[PDB]
């Protein structure tokens, strides 16, 4: 069919220091733009979160990894581009809240309404709102929701689940943070109790400890959590090797991938930025984390099966892949471990545009919940924060700045950030959007009412 | 002719708090970005510079001034979207240096090659490399560069100016500062003086004091740059009605405007940003300038009147128009000083889109030289380095953060950053992009050699 061309070299086109030699275009964009604007709809859809990956987290990473006349061959590949808002709400007063959270954000997209920070899957009123997901399962598509994170976290959580707080992962935390949600309590129930009854074909990431609580109310009162999955008919799978074997995961046969107890281990080891340590101390040169075992499967390995069980249904599907830590090591002032969570990640979305090509009724969209900490400052800089120099893919130094926040955790950031597609109704995203639009746009494209 | 829309309105549609409330989008962008594609040549380019006027900075002033879910009525309006690199060059290596100044940077998108930090139209090996503007003049195209700062400082220097040094200002520096520019010395001169033989047909800003230094070599040895400019033909305006008295403005008759010492007077009052200030003081609301007389014309009425004399020449224009203290104020961690020339920037953007519609074969971009230092943070933040609370549109508070500097002034970020375009080949921008791209999409679209 007609191809939508998916921006294939936007890197420097030679010797930097050289008239030219910088630019990573090498002809007019208009015709190629042209070819890729379609309101075709959409058959299948892949949301690409890169937690907290904002601008200057994607520069850094492309910076350290492939140089800054570099290109990040997944990332930065989607033709079609634009900046969104993500503002949440004050719930006293339903005012805007310049600062969001992993929840806030997450039912953004997902539901099509702002709330407050914290929440997942309901507005201010506490009143329930359904999400995308749900919204595909009944018009007979399949769903997916993938992540690094524990599956309780925010992002995954947001699609599923329905709750006051973000902190009512299963039962316990529930019954005393959530009572109107609380199973015993009559309500709906915990977060992972919630993800078990929503039943999307695919659910991969880590979060296996919440699975070992016990039901108190319920058809399954007394058993883990853990039980009720497999009773229910979830294929339960711990590792790459064991994630291989699955061929068919549907309705009858869902599949939950639990990878590790709490969040999948990170990528790169690199010590924590420090008070002055760009000037007090060496530059960095990140190495692989010798923690994360060879076992536990990729963000790309899993972005992949889940595609590949995915695209069985005629019908077809919807996908949300986040590559959860990158956010996770920006509050841990942690360069290394941050830049290979985005490499992690860009590495996935490399694998989804693949797909996006051959079927040719694909949305690709990849951004970030918010914007973070991280700041790529000037090799001399004396700052007040926590910094780091680094050695690049282009033998120069690159420095980092965390310095929003005294408490140990550095802070998100309201900034407006990037939001890339490629595919039918990628134009949705061009120009300024809010988050909410990327709700409906996903809608519209998959045909959903 | 076939009009290429200009985005009315991505205001919320409505309640914030309600499902679809918070929504930018009315309907599916597909069409309506069609029919804003054109590679029909543009006759004339303006193109607005928010120095150090990154997405943060464009979010903390929309916040501030219109409230999260308002919208710029320039800024935001403008349909095609990016990111782009604005990485320099260490001098020494020809290495990236993530990041540049305001030198390097104008230099980038003016000539089409990559320098180091302080220079003016050199590439690295101090070679020269002909600006946009001047390849215009020879085309016969007319030209134009405004500017709230010292027409002396980089970005509007950039344009006529070729120098070792951005501190090459006048006489007295440059014979002390680029020897091998000083005219006595047999060079091609200061940057003032450069300025005076680029002769563009308007040239408005401040930095009347660099006119006061007398020549010492060449044609117009003795006598005071301002005389000289005036013996040669310029017409020398220093406010806002001698300004308005003008009609013609040529190459007979051409224009120089300069209204104030050094930078114009900045348009908000409001309190520097202190440690801990978003706790320990009251929340700020900005004010206007009392200082800034009113006799000091302002950015957008500049534009107004450089545009409006700029179109008589029946072969195009070419305009740079810059909003210089966003920048200035972004060091200072003066938020009211730094938001207030956003806006002022908003104002002159607005004017630049009024007559793109009109005309029809214009291309409006606006964007920044790097990324800066600012950050919105959450109104609770307690940071190591400047905050404030102010008081938005809203009536929420936003808090802002300066803290990648100990030194006194905050440090610019080399984060990628926004580069909206309207008109002919302004396609060119979206996706990622390198500033010097910048450079080659307006020398294509002006059909420039
Ligand atoms: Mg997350
Ligand atoms: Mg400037
Ligand atoms: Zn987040
Ligand atoms: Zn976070
Ligand atoms: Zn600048
Ligand atoms: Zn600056």
């Amino acid at each position: 069919t007609p191809e939508m061309p998916v921006l294939e070299n936007r890197a420097a086109q030679g010797d930097i220091t050289a008239p030219g030699g910088a630019r990573r275009l090498t002809g007019d964009q208009t015709a190629a733009l042209r070819d890729s604007l379609s309101d075709k709809p959409a058959k299948n859809i892949i949301l690409l979160i890169g937690d907290g990956m904002g601008d200057s987290e994607i520069t850094a990473a492309r910076n350290y990894a492939e140089g800054a006349g570099g290109f990040f061959k997944g990332i930065d590949a989607l033709p079609l581009t634009g900046q969104y808002t993500h503002y949440a709400l004050n719930k006293k007063t339903g005012k805007p809240d310049y600062v969001t959270d992993a929840a806030a954000s997450a039912t953004a997209w997902s539901t099509g309404v702002k709330t407050y920070n914290g929440a997942l899957g309901v507005d201010i009123h506490e009143k329930d709102h359904p999400t995308i997901l749900e919204m595909a399962k009944a018009a007979g598509l399949a769903t997916g929701n993938v992540s690094t994170a524990e599956l309780q976290d925010a992002t995954p959580a947001a699609l599923v689940a329905h709750v006051t707080s973000r902190k009512c992962y299963g039962p316990s935390a529930t019954s005393e943070k959530c009572p109107g949600n609380a199973l015993e309590k009559g309500g709906k129930g915990s977060i992972t109790e919630q993800l078990l009854n929503a039943r999307a074909d695919v659910t991969l990431g880590g979060g296996a400890k919440t699975f070992a609580e016990t039901a108190t109310a319920g058809e399954w009162q007394g058993k883990t959590l853990r039980e009720q999955a497999q009773a229910r008919g979830y294929q339960l799978v711990s590792d790459a090797a064991s994630l291989n074997s699955v061929t068919e995961a549907n309705q009858q046969k869902p599949l939950l991938g639990l990878f590790a107890d709490g969040n999948m281990p990170v990528r790169w080891l690199g010590p924590k930025a420090t008070y002055h340590g760009n000037i007090d101390k060496p530059a960095v040169t990140c190495t692989p984390n010798p923690q994360r075992n060879d076992s536990v499967p990729t963000l790309a390995q899993m972005t992949d099966k889940a595609i590949e069980l995915l695209s069985k249904n005629e019908k077809g599907f919807f996908l949300q892949v986040e590559g959860a830590s990158i956010d996770k090591q920006d509050h841990a002032a942690n360069p290394c471990g941050q830049i290979g969570e985005t490499v992690d990640l860009d590495e996935a979305v490399q694998r989804a545009l693949e797909f996006a090509k051959k079927e040719g009724n694909t949305l690709v969209i990849v951004t970030a919940d918010h914007a973070h900490a991280s700041q790529i400052v000037a090799p001399d800089t004396k700052a007040p924060g926590l910094t780091q120099a680094l050695n690049t893919k282009d033998g120069a130094v690159m420095v980092m700045s965390y310095g929003n926040s005294e408490e140990d955790s550095q802070e998100h950031t309201g900034s407006q950030l990037r939001i890339a597609a490629y595919g039918p109704h990628a134009a949705n995203v061009v120009g300024l959007t809010d988050q909410t639009d990327l709700f409906y746009t996903m809608k519209a494209a998959l045909g959903l009412k």
